[PDB]
């Protein structure tokens, strides 16, 4: 009976267009806060970032007040969208297609006229997702929410910290903060000034998906490539290994290429690293064909160049520690022997033009896996955040 | 004209916003069960879990009551939406873009005032899916309801146990259950705590679709490597047999990718076996450049080590059981004959080298045979439900 | 002026509350069908059927009749949503979104009472879809509509046969027919029995699309692996054939991936198909690497043992019609003539060696086209619409 | 002061439900037509159209008249959704999930009470898209558009050309027409007819892209396939050639798959053209085979038979224009002479069996050029919008 | 107290339906600007352009005025959607399948009665996207905004420079301008003509990603496919080089296949650059087949022409640089000697056919080298924008 009663009161000449305060010259305080249950998605290729929040907002209503004496019993009231006074806030940089994903809520007002407003929502929002060193990367993105029409003059807004007790732990994302800032900005629009709260999640990538599942696979897959200057000449499947590998890489390449965005502000370090890798195994295709040039030498082409003789047998093969009718019949069989002399010399030249390509493969050999490392090592330790990633992922 | 009647007398001085109670002072019960229909989907990689659901909630209106000899006939009355006060019970962890996706349908009320309400819905869910065990993996996926902006001193939730009469089989997943717990929790929003009612899916992934087309097809291909140390190697093939196996498998890792969350809670099952796999198929791939080189091995250059002359020929190999012109012309016969003696010579120990590979290629066979089979049967059962899983679905 | 007239005149104290009968204490007959203009989509991996179907409901609203001589020329008129009592009939196993795709049109009521309501719309409805035989598959998807809050008491659901006169032909589906049955269900919700009715589209998959663009496509690949049995072990290129042709259908599996469901209720046939096929020719390569072990067989290795020796040169063979300074000079040319002889028996061994392998790989071609044979045709026989499908579509 | 006036004076008793005749009992004219803007998407798959049009439809409010002397200045006034009475014309064989997607706009009436109405739209529509010539097709698409709930005895639709002044170009499809027809046609519900006008979009296909991404290409691929014929067959390499570009073109088969719906009324033009090319290059691997058989013929197996020397060294080669211890030592010396010439007659049956292969190559490679220019051919012209393509887009 | 005075004062009388004007006979004049904060997407395939804009709408309602002295304090109202008039200003050319992507917020209007509405949204429009310099390409999407049913008698539009102060950055595309033009056009409809102001965002895309990601691959890996005229023939593994290049070439075209509009209004950039590398990879697997052709020339067939022994042993080769019973025994051992004799001018034939190739290839290796340098520089100079992107973007 009484709850009917107060009810039948409070919407007696109630207004929901007027700003509810007593003194019409002073602005409305309202205060905005939020509460993180959840990190849903953070898309790296169209640049937003989806989460569940509770928006939080509380003020002052002059007109909904009450003596509970009168009333015994009731507390409270709550009202839904459309019979009262609510702000306009809304998330200003949005990109969900409706622009506004706030599902409407009751407002819970108690006897002394403070009313409390917290509306749920999946958020999707527009922030800059650095993938400058990326799978180590940290992002801070931002959340701006502001009063839409109400300016400075009419609407304060005050900020209070983000509730993050709710909040439910994100498999690839760690949740490192989400301060909050309030400003009071000038827009081209209006000469009176609009306050903004913008909340700016910071949170860390998780490494160890990435580091199993696209790091190292490429790291193994790199030192087959190498593994060609151990395989023997004669073997004659060389060039197989290698532009099998070449190939292999370049599908990875394009499948890294599903998830990063198509942006020009740096090259990522993930690109650096798959471009490295990519010219060191193609570089060894070529080393390769040098190699079996030598192996399949003419022997009865050119000769090999002094300098060649110098800098491969001597120099860095000694580094790499490698190391009536019988007159007739003497003249056929001396023809038949001198045959033979005759080419056991030609494959002697042919054995030389062999140990030069065996050289000049052990040399490549160890000069590509020296290259191989440092790169690979120099490109991962670049980024800011690798040895944290290491300590708390792996 | 006794229903006509009727929807007049109980609209009169009816006020929807009010909590239909007799006294404002204590709390409106409410009871709140669910009817589960379908599974609709379980989305691992963007955690989320799809239903057909039946709320069901019922409460007593102190208001919409009647005598029935009054109105003959009249057992019953219905009312939609914005007509009458309904509980404002909604989905806590809800992933919906609207985050509410009940179809609001009628209340239904008998002549002393109980209410029904039954709405429908497809029901999208936020839950933890850990794939650390996948594809044996057992699922937890909770549906948290509860009173938005009515706390524990105004509505009074109680449970009633889930209904799952009506419930249709899903293919992929076998229904354990569906129990739920009653708690009240305090926020910091509100002195005042909020009750809420919990049912936990509990799910069983039914392996056979993936023993057959994932878990089976790779134990296979990795046997096709282990075929590499049976290849002879004068065919001239063994390095394209153990790439291409390795290209083949570096696609069906990528094929997992496309269906696994990027998360870094765990190492999943399937991840390890393919790791596994992989490693032995690339080793395999080394060990096959040193099959080669030996029987490739020059038998001009270095000298057999005594080490390798008796661990491969002796041990291993027993192990394995495999085990004035006529004196012109004499000058001249002589070399011919005397060079057939020295490369016959030089062919017998290249005979040894490539046996030395034979042994070899021998000894790695068993090796990886044991490595695989080991590994694979390790990987499998250490999941607590394999045996299950096997036992159910084989 | 009379049309201007009638509509003041009939909403005179209507309520689209009540339900529109004269005696409160009986049961509205209400009059079910529906019109099936189109199957759009079958979604065999999400469980759904996609339809363009116009419902049809027909009642008798005891309220909205006139006499037409007192209002010349107005035969009918129309309500829309909320100014005319409507049945509340819904698809109970909807998979949208919002559960209720209906499009709310017009009421049209004639001067006696009766009321036509046709409204179109797009319908997402769940059905097990069973893909055991697929693609020689026969679906029955039921569509299953009831009043969601009147029971068997108050509204009387009735059903008629469903109308296809307007039915356009898909491309995919051919229609075999849509029956419908009228039930009376208990809930463990109420006491009162609801109907439902049901219409259940069987639909047949047309086959001359995947039969040539699937079935075929994987036969003649197949028939290439047997290839391998004819080509000479000299080639060099036994093993390159082979492992190709594996590659090649490891992701023809995959392509099939992308459209099946990941269910465990049975193998589908063109699971099995694929199965069988992979392992003949994974079993070809390992043949193919026993064959080329005795083309490459050591001539000084151990001997060939006589059950080789029987059964391949013999039986098998049989079975497959395949069949003082003068003596220093003699001392010289005798070791050379020696020599060559010695040579000359051993490749004579070589060439029994290398005659068996061309025995056992004729002799696998054999048994390995019969297998091929065997299997393809009956798997694909197994199928009950087999034969149905051939005089179809073929 | 007038436009207020009058828009108080006209909604005075108006009943948006009552079509808005003089007398009751006569049909209201509707004028129907629509703007084509922009043609949006052309889903074969799916088989769905998406345009940008602009409905147009006018006819005469008996109601909303005034003199315009007694409103000075006021020659128009507008209404929106549901305060002025309007035909509820839908778009009959929509594919949108909502069924209908127009925008509702304003209602511009002038002071004789003609009433214009021309809401835009992003409409989704079904069409039977064929694909048996594609991508040399034409498509004819229809939109159906008809009067929901009022009959030919109450709306009587009339039809007006579609303005196509505004239509953007479609840089894949080039606007035929689109001519409109009005019928009155009869449905199983009711036994009044209702008039529909439906308009034909007639599209031709632009071929410029397909030609040069997907015909050309495997043009130049199939090629590449015969060139297997030319490779001398010591290179080793000629079934990997052939493998390869079989493996390749199988992965344009599935590329050609994700645009094409998986209907079976006919095998489309681009499915043939695959399918011919395909057993084309798979017969080419069967030939290689062959080839390769006679060149690594055993010189001591069976005898070349008559019926092959004469058809192909003979034949076929010429159409093609191809063509006392003095005793002991001659007893060994002529052993190795007699040697010598028991291999060299030896080789030169080898050398026949070698050039009967050389023959077949040469054979195969003249059939094989001359049956895929004629397949290419003939399957292409086919078409009988090629020549059209040919000369607007090349 | 004044608030609730004022907007019970100002909403006596009013009516939304009428343009608020004093005199009827003038047309209202609407001033109309944008602020573009974000470009979303550039979805090139599609052929639509997603933006996060606040429209800007200001005009005059002669009704809204109020004295301020009448009301301390209160200079500004507030009215949201349907209680004031509003302009209807809507996008002509939307995409969005609703047509209004438009967030409705209030309308703040002063005591003087000016009104100003900034509507936030998230629009998708339709534009001619021209790919035919992609990735060196510059967009000029436009944005037609204007009154749906007010002509240029009612409605004034009038245009204002858009405002960018707020725009973010897009890490793809370079905002060049957004200028603005105000036209007034002529429809079918309509004899009244009805102005529209119309923002054309001119923007170039950044082209490090395509560079790095798409460009330099595809040169890198065509410099591969020319490595084969340095590869020796008896490697035996020419022809997979080649072909493996030009399998990888085919699946990068689909790889680009995906993000290019299917449209034949030209052939783009990078069409021709993958076309041009395509057949130069081709042509040179075709000569591979003529340079193994000839390292294989049986040294017993046709003879060496003569114009092939001038035009490369000579000129080709030097423009290069590259260049009783003795009598028994003496014909045993004469016939052996002979037979040495015959294999040596055997062989030297050989040499020549054998040198021959290496001429041929060392020739092709210079061609290619050329023509792979000019096509690839002419083509992507074409570009007008390509020394622009350098310079910005590298
Ligand atoms: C430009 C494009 C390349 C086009 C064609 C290939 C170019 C090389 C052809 C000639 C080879 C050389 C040869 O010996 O040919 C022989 C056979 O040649 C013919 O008679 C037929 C040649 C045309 C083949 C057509 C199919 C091309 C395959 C598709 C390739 C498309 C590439 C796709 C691009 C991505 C000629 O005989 P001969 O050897 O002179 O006989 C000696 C006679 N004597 C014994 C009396 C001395
Ligand atoms: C506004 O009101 C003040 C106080 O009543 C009065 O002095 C002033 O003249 C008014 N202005 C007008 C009527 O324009
Ligand atoms: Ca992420
Ligand atoms: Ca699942
Ligand atoms: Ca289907
Ligand atoms: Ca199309
Ligand atoms: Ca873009």
């Amino acid at each position: 009976e009484f709850q009917r009663k107060l009810y039948k009161e409070l919407v007696k000449n109630y207004n929901p267009l007027e700003r509810p305060v007593a003194n019409d010259s002073q602005p409305l305080t309202v205060y905005f806060s939020l509460s993180l249950l959840q990190i849903m998605d953070v898309d790296e290729k169209n640049q937003v970032l989806t989460t569940n929040i509770w928006l939080q907002m509380s003020w002052t209503d002059h007109y909904l007040q009450w003596n509970v004496s009168e009333y015994p019993g009731v507390k409270t009231v709550r009202f839904p969208d459309g019979q009262i006074w609510k702000p306009d806030i809304l998330l200003y940089n949005s990109a969900d297609e409706r622009f506004d994903a706030t599902f409407h809520t009751n407002v819970l007002v108690n006897s002394s006229g403070h009313c409390q407003y917290l509306p749920p929502g999946i958020f999707k929002s527009s922030c800059y997702i650095d993938v400058r060193w990326f799978p180590f990367d940290v992002q801070h993105c931002k959340l701006k929410f502001g009063s839409w029409s109400y300016g400075g003059w009419s609407l304060d807004l005050q900020m209070q910290e983000a509730d993050i007790s709710g909040y439910i732990p994100n498999g690839e994302w760690d949740l490192v903060g989400i301060p909050g800032k309030r400003s009071e900005r000038f827009y081209e629009c209006c000469k009176e000034p609009y306050p903004d709260v913008t909340f700016t999640v910071t949170m860390r990538r998780r490494t160890l998906y990435y580091g199993l599942n696209l790091l190292i696979p490429c790291v193994l897959i790199s030192a087959l490539a190498l593994l060609v200057f151990l395989l023997p000449a004669d073997s004659g499947e060389k060039i197989s290994l290698g532009i099998t590998v070449l190939l292999s890489l370049t599908v990875f390449m394009l499948l890294v290429a599903e998830i990063m965005p198509a942006t020009s502000d740096s090259v990522p370090l993930i690109a650096q690293y798959f471009a490295s890798t990519m010219i060191i195994v193609g570089l060894s295709v070529v080393v390769t064909v040098i190699v079996l040039q030598y192996h399949h030498h003419d022997p009865d082409g050119g000769k090999m160049p002094k300098w060649t003789r110098v800098i491969l047998l001597n120099w860095c093969a000694w580094f790499l520690r490698m190391k009536p009718d019988l007159a007739k019949i003497l003249e056929e069989v001396r023809y038949i022997a001198n045959r033979f002399r005759c080419q056991d010399e030609s494959e002697a030249v042919c054995s030389e033009w062999k140990f030069a390509a065996c050289v000049v493969d052990r040399l490549c050999l160890m000069a590509f896996s020296v290259f191989t490392i440092i790169c690979t090592i120099g490109i991962l330790m670049s980024a800011p955040n690798f040895v944290e990633a290491v300590s708390k992922d792996f």
